[PDB]
């Protein structure tokens, strides 16, 4: 199927991810792959969409399991010879008043939101075809968390020259510092979720740079984004946006017209660049 | 007299960690272990601390000019300069890695040559009288050199080559691989090898500049091969342990005060080799 354009969404069985799959089914000229970690919930979501007259393909994917990521990589390489659109939407959050010890929240949330997302990029970024787009769903909480970090930490996270390996070290340091009970003293903010989304936002900046230096001329665009405050199982019902509204900026970034030079490596909210 | 300081890049594992261990034992003063990952770096320091050694730590990623410059500023403030610099940090793709060759060339060159070059640009001005600088190259540089066209060999063996000419040739290799013309343009097959030609020739150039600019300060700078060493880079079939691998770099870093040489040499098993 190498001649067919293909778009893929992670965490696509519910919430924002499902809304993105719906929009891409309608707007993307090619195949759309809904992925989910639970094959039973994934296939049920597909069946549900079929009842709305939409036909995304399905493939299992748990971003915490490197063998799951590699199986998907091999599938795409085999069927499509690559990938045109990748939406990294999968993510988790503990409740604001969750009693789980903070260092556990830090470790678990970082494991999925940062390391899982990073592993998907490691394995799938090489497969992105020319004119392809990559969208990492972050959060405006990443900016709030950034501004709540020590000046030392802010300088590192805003750097234009930070490397993936430096970022990995800083993300692991946050998790270790919470375990040692010293995260406040070491300059970190109080939202584990927020810090993991700093990782996502900064990883996007790093990867956009890497694309510009390794794939000049291939016209690939990669950005981080915030979907806004969306009524899903994550945020609950007090939120102001429907999932369909939440999907608007991610879809915009996925479908940027061919030959666009930007936005690239930007943090985007309501289709506009936010200063990092 | 006063405080002396020695610093190793890529010190958290492999040959670098072994060099740090040796320097902690043999170098009187502070020995700074640096690593790009602060978590791995501090774990490495803890490991040495369990052994009775007391290395200092500072973050350093040689791909990040701001990281290099932060280290430069730290060294100036804390020590007023640097006595020993070991440029050990390096990467290699596997022999059978499926990554496109032109990407292997770009990524390997970015670290091994350009990163090493940036550390030298920023830290060489800080080297104190009787200081020593050791650039960890590889015998793969000689093997790569001998695999270049006669015309390229002439350029790389030149006693008059400039840093800027060498930069242009390293960038030319990376460009030629992307264009799919590197073999025709006279380049060898090992990207890693070509990056270490860069390291070896940069060392010759910098020794020459030290002699021009800072004669009388008795600084010695050399390239070396640690040999074939069992690390995450080479694997378990290699013939040397990391401690054995550290022997030549440590010998070059600790050359006695006032020694006239070696300087600007490529050294292996503590012996000067022909370039
Ligand atoms: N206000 C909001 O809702 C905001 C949300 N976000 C971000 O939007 C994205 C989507 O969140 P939202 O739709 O709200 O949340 P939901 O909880 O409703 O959906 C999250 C999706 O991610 C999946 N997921 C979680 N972990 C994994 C993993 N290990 N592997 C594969 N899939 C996984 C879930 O699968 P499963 O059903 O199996 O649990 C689910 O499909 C997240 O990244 C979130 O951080 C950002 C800003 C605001
Ligand atoms: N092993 C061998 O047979 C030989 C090795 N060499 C050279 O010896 C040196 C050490 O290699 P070896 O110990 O085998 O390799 P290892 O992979 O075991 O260790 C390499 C070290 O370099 C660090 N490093 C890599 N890139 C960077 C960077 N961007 N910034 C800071 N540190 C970095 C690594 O950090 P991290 O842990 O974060 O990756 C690690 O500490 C290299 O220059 C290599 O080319 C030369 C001849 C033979
Ligand atoms: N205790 C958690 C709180 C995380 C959190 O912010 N939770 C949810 C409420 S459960 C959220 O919806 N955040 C979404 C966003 O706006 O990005 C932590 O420190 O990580
Ligand atoms: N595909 C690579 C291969 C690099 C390579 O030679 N391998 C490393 C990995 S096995 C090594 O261990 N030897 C290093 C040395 O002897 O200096 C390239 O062309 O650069």
């Amino acid at each position: 199927s190498s001649g067919i354009h293909v778009a893929l969404v992670t965490g696509g069985n519910k919430g924002i991810g499902l809304a993105i799959v719906r929009d891409l089914c309608r707007l993307f000229s090619g195949d759309v792959v809904l992925t989910a970690r639970d094959v039973t919930r994934g296939q049920a979501a597909v069946q549900q969409l079929q009842a709305e007259g939409l036909s995304p393909r399905f493939h299992q994917l748990d971003i915490d399991d490197l063998q799951s990521i590699r199986a998907l990589r091999d599938f795409l390489r085999k069927e499509y010879g690559g990938l045109d659109v990748l939406v990294n939407n999968a993510g988790i959050a503990f409740k604001v008043a969750d009693p789980t010890p903070f260092h556990i929240q830090a470790e678990v949330t970082m494991k999925t939101n940062f390391f899982g997302t990073r592993d998907v990029c490691t394995e799938l970024l090489p497969l992105i075809k020319p004119q392809g787009r990559v969208v990492n769903v972050s959060s405006i909480m990443s900016v709030r968390a950034l501004k709540s970090c020590s000046p030392e930490l802010q300088q590192k996270f805003r750097s234009e020259t930070i490397t993936e390996e430096e970022l990995v070290g800083l993300m692991n340091k946050f998790v270790e510092d919470t375990k040692k009970g010293v995260h406040q003293k070491e300059g970190w903010p109080s939202s584990a979720y927020g810090v993991t989304k700093i990782g996502v936002t900064v990883l996007s900046r790093i990867h956009a740079r890497k694309l510009s230096e390794q794939r000049k001329g291939d016209k690939i665009l990669l950005n981080a984004c915030c979907p806004g405050w969306v009524r899903t199982d994550m945020a609950g019902p007090k939120a102001t946006k429907s999932p369909e509204e939440g999907a608007e900026t991610p879809v915009y970034l996925a479908l940027l017209p061919p030959d666009a030079e930007g936005p690239h490596g930007q943090f985007v909210s309501e289709k506009r660049v936010e200063q990092w």
